């Protein structure tokens, strides 16, 4: 049929055939498809993300310092293929065509006072403060709070904060060639304890 | 049939009888066939190449120093054949007649602190900082970070940093006329000890 039905808060994508590309048409439309137009599915409700959430969608269209979804010249949304986006929380948004959903409604992270993250980055990128992180830097966030799970960063493991009770001292033992809290020359392979009572 | 349906990020390849040569066909274009044009293949998705990844195609086209792709007199895309291309990461671009697919989507090596890379040269090339590497030239990456998989250069091994702890000592053992960290003359077979605690 050339009749389709979009309720309120659905999207679908159409392949013109003489347009010759593809586009998002966001409701509320009953939007009547044309001769060459042809819908792809069925409508799909819209990607919702709920607050204290996350999702991250590959293939984002390259949105210019305006934010507006450009259109190719060839009429095709401009994705950036390679690259990522990361969604916080926003309404309920309709997804362009060649857009891959990887992550969806994915609850936010929540890292206990007395527990950290392992993070790996990937590649170099500028992080909050203008630092460079090299692709195998090694960062730590301790909490409490909420970290944003971002496309350059990567979560590795939970780190569980051994407590020290008195009179009580903690073997450690370095893996690289790093400083501990008194700033000692900690080489591989090389032991040492904590002087300080608490977590 | 003579029309041929090209979705936005696919492409092929067409043998024209008359034109005689072969040419890349980029989408995104429903395009039609000529009576003496014949598809040779059905659509294939382009060669996508996400971040922190890649690949290296052999038989590139011969690009000039502006990197457009050069078409030859007689029509062909002009190849290098023999040579390769190291491709980092970009968007997803359309193969040319005549290249084969040797690496693709493979995820870029990821060298960890404590190792390194052991690493072939096979023939004569300039290296990053003007130096001639010769064909059986041994080099060392250590890390960490991300080394760029090179078309002049073939990783052999992954080198495990031996630790040595306080009073200890590394029985080496040399397989040619070089230099250890001491500057001494170290012929092969002759053997002796590190003086360094650390990995």
């Amino acid at each position: 049929e050339a009749i389709i039905r979009i309720p309120p808060y659905h999207y679908i994508h159409v392949l013109d055939q003489n347009s010759n590309v593809s586009r998002v048409e966001v409701g509320p439309k009953t939007y009547i498809r044309q001769d060459n137009e042809r819908v792809l599915f069925a409508p799909v409700r819209m990607v919702t993300v709920p607050p204290r959430h996350y999702c991250i969608v590959a293939n984002p269209v390259s949105r210019d310092t305006q934010s507006s979804v450009l259109f190719d010249i060839t009429g095709q949304v401009r994705l950036r293929h390679a690259d990522q986006e990361i969604r916080l929380a926003q309404d309920p948004f309709p997804l362009y065509p060649g857009e891959v959903l990887e992550k969806d409604i994915t609850p936010l992270q929540v890292v206990l006072p007395n527990t950290a993250l392992h993070l790996k980055a990937l590649l170099d990128f500028e992080d909050k403060n203008g630092d460079k992180v090299m692709a195998g830097d090694e960062w730590l966030f301790e909490g409490p709070g909420t970290y944003i799970p971002q496309k350059e960063v990567e979560v590795v493991e939970i780190i569980q904060a051994t407590v020290i009770k008195q009179n009580q001292a903690l073997r450690l033992r370095a893996r690289k060639e790093c400083f501990d809290r008194e700033g000692k020359g900690r080489v591989t392979g090389e032991e040492w304890l904590v002087r300080s009572v608490g977590a």
